[PDB]
């Protein structure tokens, strides 16, 4: 449901994120080497491919990939509770499951220009907690691909850093348009609609010093999306589109840190993708078990607490 | 510099606060045990005081108590950047350095009232960053003292849910007035200003849902202390007021625990008061070492990296 | 319902009004000349008094006096919807109808501190829409009368060049207090709201050039207390304080010069009381009839429409 | 620079208009029988017509029209500091002075839709203040003419019931659409920025009863224009695009009244066009002298004080 990317000085990328859900989504961190086979779950006729970048992602149910980043430096983060048509799958064009949607793009390109040059060629058919896909890369460039009216719709270009969950994207930013005229020093919307927090992240992202220091970056990102972020347990059914925030992602592009962190439980750490070993001929897929509403604590570089699992077959046909 | 206390079923009531200022402020924990023999640090009638209540206690410069709690839940926040005017110091009467005060009081109350009835009978003369003193208790009880006009002033109610560093506290009332005739869900001031924070904690902390459930209880008190944090480099010099928000302090009345977050380092973890030896026969004063910023990482319950060390030296003479 | 003051260079002050109410007012124009003798109309002990000064005032229902000037400069507005607790009448002391209250005012007194003074030491009780009446002088100087707790509270001091007739006074300062933090260029609470009102009053008054020239000054007075008003036919039921504008006043306390203006009818103009006879020795009292929603149009000088009329008997018994 | 339309029961249209401008528009108004022979003044190949309908209009500075209505119920508001990009001007094709723009559409057109079909095919090039075009019907239909990249640019449809001077007409859609999610019961913006004006202007316009009672709906109507103009002499050079409010107009298009009120001065009257004589057999040219800041005061049906005068001529060449 949140999403930025900040670009300071010196190739220093950083994406955040919020997810926003009325229950829990039963997340939990995986890696994944490169040289996996996969297939895109919709039938006879699935996308199929050879993953070309190790990643290391967040499940959705253990069953999706809704959030990561590659070795590249390419992310993706998948935003739920989204104004989506999808289209109708005859079954003759190739397939794929929109929980492994985040994972292809993932697996297969280094960058958002690379991902949308694919993207705009025909072989997106979605199969089909709705869903619509957020990139960025380490170059700091930024995407967000939409279905309306059953059809692909994509923005790309650097000045989209900021991304909400609803309403769709050509929307947010009519509804960003007032308080481009007002100073954020003096007035900023403070409820958690999503023009709010999408106000409020625009304001940020751009106040943030660019002078290179990743710790003091790190340090403002997160603040920047902890402060975006849907307070616990609040909001009433009478706004169905806001939803609690239930925990938060940072991706470091220039040094490929994956940091987590959750709203249920005090637990905050990252992975270390430099230490990781993505290759085909010896890299493992390795889980990291944060538990039901991420119990499970961890801190620091969490590396070693990765354990080696079969990987998780994607939701599909 | 933001303070509140939410107050659910059962006796469940928390106390969240951020700590705001323009660097570090040098901050580690330390838990004293009780029957400890104190002196206010003022010269030849500094006043003397051997504690009654076990403390864990969050320190700035390691040179005084900002933060904490005691035993009985009694817990206290010392918040910067305010408004005061303190009294000139004889050196005829008993008086306490300032950087003791919240220290004193959480070492010989047990309640807000208790602590109130003392000091309303002027025992010191407080002696002198700009300082002003929150109180909580288990019970929900709340006050605030400040220095106005060299004359120390007390509100006292379990109403006073929200404090925060600036303008004195009975003008922060005032600039929380306008915000009583306008719904929350449909507008709240989003700025980082004191009255700002102010407005939209008093509005999500009686939002909190009052059932009986520590873990959600806590996890939609943090989320609610971290959107009022102040982002962390974000705020020019043309708003002297306003600091990054350091870290932030979580006090669990009912069950005794002290949770810590830095903004600085990825770094939160609790102190659980319950597993803490507080007796004079057997307790020993103990620190844990978070280092410049909060770089030394801890997780979960981090009672066992407590250790053994002399209590530091309070500021003043 | 809406009253400010505006303080220009070389004593250039000028007092505006609007009149908010949720029906006709059946309001006509009166001159009143000096050293007429009046009674109070509360039974046998009615207040008595001969006027010292000739006013020019706005009736209501031609039966009290709820706006208007005096010769020495001193105008008086009667504001209506006010939170009012009015004193039990016994029927022992002197006694004066609250529809008399202003004319008593503006035919004694030629200054704020000169009727402050007087009122403060009780000379009457007042016997009974609900009023409260805001004063202002050639000087600048202001003050309001309000009843809270059947009991007379003033309230005197150049600095309350705003008032409105939503809350008691001391709220309104409440209210108003959060956006003296806000620069009004930047951003303005934009609806009918007493406190949204007075807010865009003060911002308004203070930021009005001080030059002297009174076309212009005038031009801008009118300006905000029209951007002050209610817009009419608009306001429901379910917000009772507010109250469609049904008219506006300007009063002119340099060249004594009383602008009128119908929000029902497209009628403005203006009394010069420099140009009426208001001496006892030859003046009489004349009325301005406007008629029912003010359907009689007068414009710009309007004294030679003024015709000789005996004057109204003021309402109570 | 603000102009709405209100739409009641049984065809009770009424458009009305704020002018803005930095200083004196040295406007007058005049009335245009029908049958005038007129040219563009755009040289020798200035477009020509002969007037169809007869008008009412509100002069620049007596070369050119700015404002006005027609006997068959269509109003033209030439709104003035906008962003446009005009046409080059070759002095091929048929040309017209921008000066004679809203004249050539009152005097040729009944509707709103009658005059955006002939527009569409680009008759003429607009020869050149800054100006754009809006328009409005007895039916209630409206649209705004605009030069983009060059480029005639219409919109049209009766849901464009508000517009402003700045930014363009697609920019202020976009302004507005934040507001859209708020209740203008409960917040709107209270500045003179255009958006602000546009917001209040679009929830007001709506919220005006629909009864059939002219006296009534012209209320509410001047009341809510009054709302959206902007205080005498109180913006600063720092908000280049917002002007001081110089005049406003009210068009009845039911019973073809033209109601014109002075901010300069207090002067507020209004022309019955049934009773005016627009024949070409016998129908004078006249206008009514306003005099700089419209000094010379009228009031009620001022059509009496129209004198016979020579039509002005157009800016151009």
């Amino acid at each position: 449901c949140t999403r930025f990317v900040y670009i300071g000085e010196n190739n220093q990328v950083m994406t955040a994120r919020s997810m926003d859900w009325k229950t829990d989504v039963g997340t939990n961190l995986w890696v994944f080497p490169r040289g996996m086979e996969r297939s895109g779950e919709a039938g006879p006729n699935s996308v199929k491919w050879t993953s070309k970048y190790g990643s290391v992602i967040a499940s959705g149910y253990d069953v999706s990939t809704t959030d990561g980043m590659n070795e590249a430096g390419l992310a993706a983060n998948v935003l739920w509770l989204v104004e989506s048509s999808y289209p109708d799958y005859d079954g003759k064009s190739p397939g794929l499951s929109i929980a492994a949607w985040a994972q292809y793009v993932l697996d297969n390109f280094a960058t958002v220009e690379e991902a949308v040059r694919v993207l705009e060629k025909n072989p997106f058919i979605i199969v089909t907690a709705t869903l619509h896909l957020s990139l960025s890369d380490a170059s700091g460039d930024s995407a967000i691909v939409e279905y309306i009216d059953g059809k692909q719709v994509i923005h790309h270009g650097r000045q989209y850093q900021v991304m909400t969950n609803s309403p769709t994207f050509d929307e947010q930013l009519a509804l960003n348009a007032y308080w481009t005229q007002i100073g954020g020093t003096v007035m900023l919307p403070g409820t958690n609609r999503a023009s709010d927090r999408f106000v409020r992240a625009s304001f940020y992202a751009n106040a943030i010093p660019k002078s290179e220091n990743p710790v003091e970056a790190i340090a403002s990102v997160f603040s920047v999306i902890r402060n975006v972020s849907v307070p616990y347990g609040i909001t009433t059914p009478d706004q169905p589109n806001i939803s609690s925030t239930r925990w938060r992602t940072v991706i470091d592009h220039k040094r490929k840190l994956y940091f987590f962190e959750s709203a249920l439980t005090p637990n905050v750490f990252w992975i270390d993708m430099t230490k990781l070993d993505l290759s085909k001929e010896t890299g493992a897929v390795k889980k990291l078990d944060l538990g039901a509403n991420q119990i499970h604590i961890y801190s620091g570089m969490a590396n070693e607490s990765l354990k080696d699992t079969k990987p998780f077959k994607f939701l599909g046909l």
